[PDB]
Protein backbone atom coordinates (compact mmCIF):
# COMPACT_ATOMS: atom_id res chain seq x y z
CA UNK A 1 0.00 0.00 0.00
CA UNK A 2 2.90 2.60 1.36
CA UNK A 3 4.46 1.73 -1.62
CA UNK A 4 2.12 1.29 -4.55
CA UNK A 5 1.18 5.07 -3.24
CA UNK A 6 4.75 6.07 -3.90
CA UNK A 7 4.83 3.77 -7.57
CA UNK A 8 1.36 6.02 -8.28
CA UNK A 9 3.26 9.28 -7.72
CA UNK A 10 6.10 8.22 -9.66
CA UNK A 11 4.05 6.72 -12.55
CA UNK A 12 1.21 9.35 -12.53
CA UNK A 13 3.66 12.47 -12.62
CA UNK A 14 5.68 11.86 -16.13
CA UNK A 15 5.21 14.63 -18.35
CA UNK A 16 6.24 15.20 -21.96
CA UNK A 17 9.30 17.18 -21.56
CA UNK A 18 9.81 20.30 -23.90
CA UNK A 19 13.66 18.64 -25.23
CA UNK A 20 12.05 16.24 -26.81
CA UNK A 21 13.52 13.18 -24.14
CA UNK A 22 17.10 14.85 -25.28
CA UNK A 23 18.34 15.38 -20.84
CA UNK A 24 16.33 11.86 -19.58
CA UNK A 25 15.51 9.83 -22.31
CA UNK A 26 12.10 8.82 -23.96
CA UNK A 27 9.41 7.03 -22.20
CA UNK A 28 5.70 7.34 -20.74
CA UNK A 29 6.35 5.40 -17.90
CA UNK A 30 8.87 3.10 -16.03
CA UNK A 31 9.70 -0.20 -15.28
CA UNK A 32 9.84 0.07 -10.59
CA UNK A 33 11.82 -2.71 -9.61
CA UNK A 34 12.40 -1.53 -5.97
CA UNK A 35 11.03 0.83 -3.29
CA UNK A 36 13.16 1.26 -0.47
CA UNK A 37 12.01 3.18 2.86
CA UNK A 38 15.32 4.69 4.19
CA UNK A 39 15.75 4.81 7.81
CA UNK A 40 18.57 7.09 8.75
CA UNK A 41 17.70 7.99 12.40
CA UNK A 42 20.44 10.94 12.64
CA UNK A 43 19.13 12.53 9.71
CA UNK A 44 15.31 12.09 10.26
CA UNK A 45 16.01 14.15 13.51
CA UNK A 46 18.04 16.62 11.83
CA UNK A 47 15.07 17.44 9.59
CA UNK A 48 12.35 16.91 12.02
CA UNK A 49 14.41 19.31 14.52
CA UNK A 50 14.50 22.21 11.44
CA UNK A 51 10.97 21.07 10.45
CA UNK A 52 9.81 22.27 14.29
CA UNK A 53 11.79 25.47 13.16
CA UNK A 54 10.25 26.48 10.34
CA UNK A 55 6.35 25.24 11.78
CA UNK A 56 7.04 27.84 14.49
CA UNK A 57 8.05 30.72 11.89
CA UNK A 58 5.52 29.86 9.29
CA UNK A 59 2.05 30.27 11.84
CA UNK A 60 2.70 26.58 12.98
CA UNK A 61 2.79 24.65 9.27
CA UNK A 62 6.02 23.61 7.98
CA UNK A 63 4.72 23.71 4.26
CA UNK A 64 6.17 19.69 4.01
CA UNK A 65 5.35 18.06 0.33
CA UNK A 66 6.69 14.78 -0.42
CA UNK A 67 8.80 15.80 -3.83
CA UNK A 68 11.22 13.82 -6.30
CA UNK A 69 15.05 14.52 -6.34
CA UNK A 70 17.30 13.14 -9.48
CA UNK A 71 21.10 13.20 -8.73
CA UNK A 72 24.15 11.27 -9.72
CA UNK A 73 24.90 11.14 -5.76
CA UNK A 74 21.81 9.70 -4.12
CA UNK A 75 24.13 6.52 -2.69
CA UNK A 76 25.72 9.86 -0.71
CA UNK A 77 22.53 11.57 0.15
CA UNK A 78 20.77 8.38 2.11
CA UNK A 79 24.25 8.77 4.29
CA UNK A 80 24.96 11.87 4.64
CA UNK A 81 22.35 13.79 3.63
CA UNK A 82 21.19 16.68 1.29
CA UNK A 83 24.08 19.05 1.64
CA UNK A 84 24.15 22.62 0.35
CA UNK A 85 27.88 22.99 0.62
CA UNK A 86 27.56 20.51 -2.73
CA UNK A 87 24.89 23.61 -4.46
CA UNK A 88 27.06 26.53 -6.41
CA UNK A 89 25.14 29.94 -8.17
CA UNK A 90 25.13 28.24 -11.62
CA UNK A 91 21.03 26.78 -11.10
CA UNK A 92 17.85 28.99 -12.09
CA UNK A 93 17.15 29.95 -8.38
CA UNK A 94 21.19 30.01 -7.92
CA UNK A 95 23.08 27.98 -5.32
CA UNK A 96 20.06 25.57 -3.49
CA UNK A 97 18.76 22.05 -3.69
CA UNK A 98 15.80 21.20 -6.15
CA UNK A 99 13.12 19.04 -6.66
CA UNK A 100 10.51 18.23 -8.89
CA UNK A 101 6.57 17.56 -8.39
CA UNK A 102 7.15 15.44 -11.59
CA UNK A 103 9.07 12.22 -11.32
CA UNK A 104 10.24 12.92 -15.33
CA UNK A 105 11.62 16.03 -14.39
CA UNK A 106 13.51 14.63 -11.93
CA UNK A 107 14.56 11.77 -14.36
CA UNK A 108 16.29 14.58 -15.66
CA UNK A 109 19.04 15.19 -13.45
CA UNK A 110 20.10 11.15 -12.47
CA UNK A 111 23.01 11.30 -14.87
CA UNK A 112 23.92 14.45 -14.24
CA UNK A 113 23.20 18.06 -15.92
CA UNK A 114 20.99 17.88 -18.55
CA UNK A 115 21.02 14.54 -18.39
CA UNK A 116 24.90 14.41 -18.47
CA UNK A 117 26.87 11.69 -20.85
CA UNK A 118 24.08 8.97 -19.80
CA UNK A 119 24.70 5.48 -17.94
CA UNK A 120 28.10 4.90 -17.31
CA UNK A 121 27.98 1.64 -19.02
CA UNK A 122 26.57 2.75 -22.29
CA UNK A 123 26.93 6.52 -22.21
CA UNK A 124 23.40 6.99 -23.34
CA UNK A 125 20.66 9.43 -21.66
CA UNK A 126 18.21 7.14 -22.87
CA UNK A 127 19.47 4.23 -21.68
CA UNK A 128 16.48 1.70 -21.03
CA UNK A 129 18.87 -1.07 -19.49
CA UNK A 130 20.66 0.67 -16.67
CA UNK A 131 18.85 0.57 -13.72
CA UNK A 132 18.20 4.17 -12.28
CA UNK A 133 17.58 5.89 -8.84
CA UNK A 134 15.30 8.62 -7.89
CA UNK A 135 14.67 9.52 -4.23
CA UNK A 136 11.07 10.94 -3.08
CA UNK A 137 11.51 13.05 -0.41
CA UNK A 138 10.20 14.82 2.71
CA UNK A 139 10.62 18.55 2.28
CA UNK A 140 10.07 21.57 4.16
CA UNK A 141 8.71 24.45 2.16
CA UNK A 142 7.80 26.34 4.55
CA UNK A 143 7.23 30.14 3.86
CA UNK A 144 7.83 29.45 -0.11
CA UNK A 145 8.76 32.33 -2.31
CA UNK A 146 6.97 32.56 -5.38
CA UNK A 147 9.48 33.13 -8.44
CA UNK A 148 8.91 32.69 -12.79
CA UNK A 149 12.04 34.17 -13.74
CA UNK A 150 15.43 33.38 -13.09
CA UNK A 151 16.65 34.59 -9.45
CA UNK A 152 20.15 33.30 -8.32
CA UNK A 153 19.76 33.08 -4.75
CA UNK A 154 22.68 32.26 -2.44
CA UNK A 155 20.02 31.95 0.19
CA UNK A 156 16.40 31.93 1.24
CA UNK A 157 14.72 35.53 0.46
CA UNK A 158 14.47 37.57 4.10
CA UNK A 159 11.84 36.05 6.18
CA UNK A 160 12.11 33.07 3.62
CA UNK A 161 12.09 28.95 3.68
CA UNK A 162 12.60 28.31 0.26
CA UNK A 163 11.91 29.03 -3.51
CA UNK A 164 8.74 27.68 -5.83
CA UNK A 165 9.83 28.16 -9.17
CA UNK A 166 6.45 28.65 -10.99
CA UNK A 167 5.67 27.51 -14.69
CA UNK A 168 5.67 31.02 -17.59
CA UNK A 169 5.21 31.50 -21.15
CA UNK A 170 9.12 32.85 -21.69
CA UNK A 171 10.05 30.22 -18.28
CA UNK A 172 9.28 26.88 -16.62
CA UNK A 173 7.38 24.12 -18.18
CA UNK A 174 7.02 22.75 -14.88
CA UNK A 175 7.56 23.57 -11.17
CA UNK A 176 10.40 22.81 -9.24
CA UNK A 177 10.78 23.78 -5.57
CA UNK A 178 14.10 25.04 -3.93
CA UNK A 179 15.87 25.12 -0.84
CA UNK A 180 18.77 26.33 0.73
CA UNK A 181 19.35 24.26 4.02
CA UNK A 182 20.34 20.88 3.46
CA UNK A 183 18.10 19.64 6.60
CA UNK A 184 15.09 21.05 4.94
CA UNK A 185 14.76 17.46 3.08
CA UNK A 186 14.74 13.97 4.07
CA UNK A 187 15.83 10.97 1.91
CA UNK A 188 12.69 8.96 2.66
CA UNK A 189 12.32 6.59 -0.53
CA UNK A 190 14.97 5.34 -2.89
CA UNK A 191 13.15 3.84 -5.91
CA UNK A 192 15.45 1.93 -8.01
CA UNK A 193 14.05 2.03 -12.20
CA UNK A 194 14.54 1.65 -15.88
CA UNK A 195 12.91 4.19 -18.56
CA UNK A 196 10.68 2.28 -20.43
CA UNK A 197 10.57 1.83 -24.38
CA UNK A 198 7.45 3.70 -25.71
CA UNK A 199 4.76 0.81 -27.08
O1 LIG B 1 15.63 16.52 -8.98
C1 LIG B 1 16.39 17.52 -9.38
N1 LIG B 1 17.72 17.37 -9.31
C2 LIG B 1 18.47 18.48 -9.74
N2 LIG B 1 18.01 19.59 -10.34
C3 LIG B 1 16.61 19.76 -10.41
C4 LIG B 1 16.08 20.99 -11.01
C5 LIG B 1 14.69 21.18 -11.03
C6 LIG B 1 13.80 20.15 -10.46
C7 LIG B 1 14.30 18.92 -9.98
C8 LIG B 1 15.72 18.73 -9.94
ZN1 LIG C 1 23.08 1.84 -19.94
Amino acid sequence: KEFQSVEEEMQSTVREHRDGGHAGGIFNRYNILKIQKVCNKKLWERYTHRRKEVSEENHNHANERMLFHGSPFVNAIIHKGFDERHAYIGGMFGAGIYFAENSSKSNQYVYGIGGGTGCPVHKDRSCYICHRQLLFCRVTLGKSFLQFSAMKMAHSPPGHHSVTGRPSVNGLALAEYVIYRGEQAYPEYLITYQIMRPE
